[PDB]
RNA sequence: AUUUGGUCAAUUUGAAUACAGAGAUCAGCAGUUCCCCUGCAUAAGGAUGAACCGUU
């Protein structure tokens, strides 16, 4: 349980989780050793793939 | 100088029958315990993956 907020697309947002413990920890290794946030990345769309 | 270390049992008896006395050998497999590997389940506990935006 929980949610995932921002602003304007781009700009700065807060992720709420709420559960079981374990389940939360995992959330957190995931969102934090698992994903690499500073990682660039391709943006895909109908005009062209934005790099990012 | 002599002699004991020498009684077959069993059965039929009121000595005769018996005659030494009645499964062997070879080979499987399973179980018992411990160990190792393998697959599955059960708990727990990790690690990780996967496009893209979600819900009043």
């Amino acid at each position: 349980k929980g949610l995932c907020l921002r602003i304007r697309d781009d700009g700065p947002g807060i992720i709420i989780v709420v559960g079981n413990e374990k389940s939360c920890k995992f959330y957190e290794n995931l969102v934090m050793k698992r994903i690499k946030w500073n990682e660039d990345f391709e943006l895909h769309t109908n005009t062209g793939d934005i790099k990012m």
